[PDB]
């Protein structure tokens, strides 16, 4: 810990995180792909436009609030750009949608709390970066987004896709000090 520490990275464990979500098939799926590093790492892509209304409901375990109002979180993810191919079809969506749940320790489930609420929409750009890979990632996109409603507690992210072409490429989580000492 020179400066500061992440939280959790999804390549930093490498390992499973506890995912439990997924459609029927075709959908999200598991491969395995060469990153920056010789040893490969476990990601996911989905790619399917062939009928727009898909809710791929997922689900990402291995997170933590802080006690900042919200925390840093940076997700990098890699889409096929419809731009750039060549009569792909006029139906692929470019764009995201991120959730977010949130709960107590134990008091109660209502429908309420339970209730899912997104954060905000992602897409590719922003911050997209050029690096030379021979994987297939040729263009990575990477988003910073923060959380914290509940107070008590209650960390989880969620991703939502809709007949669009995305990849997971890695997600991070970091904590931060809005509130800097002012006397």
């Amino acid at each position: 810990g020179s400066n500061e520490v992440t939280l959790l990275d999804s390549r930093s464990v490498q390992g499973e995180l506890g995912w439990i979500a997924s459609p029927l098939e075709g959908g999200w799926e598991e491969v395995s792909i060469m990153d920056e590093k010789n040893t490969p790492i476990r990601t996911y892509q989905v790619c399917n436009v062939m009928e727009p209304s898909q809710n791929n409901w997922l689900r990402t375990d291995w997170i933590t609030r802080e006690g900042a109002q919200r925390v840093y979180i940076e997700i990098k993810f890699t889409l096929r750009d419809c731009n750039s191919l060549p009569g792909v079809m006029g139906t692929c969506k470019e764009t995201f949608n991120l959730y977010y749940y949130e709960s107590d320790n134990d008091k109660e489930r209502f429908i309420r709390e339970n209730q899912f609420v997104k954060i905000d929409t992602i897409a590719a750009d922003e911050s997209f970066t050029q690096v030379d890979i021979g994987d297939r990632i040729m263009k990575l996109n990477t988003e910073i987004r923060d959380v914290g409603p509940l107070s008590k507690k209650g960390f989880y992210l969620a991703f939502q896709d809709v007949g669009a072409c995305i990849a997971l490429v890695s997600v991070r989580v970091f904590y931060k000090k809005a509130p800097l000492t002012v006397r």
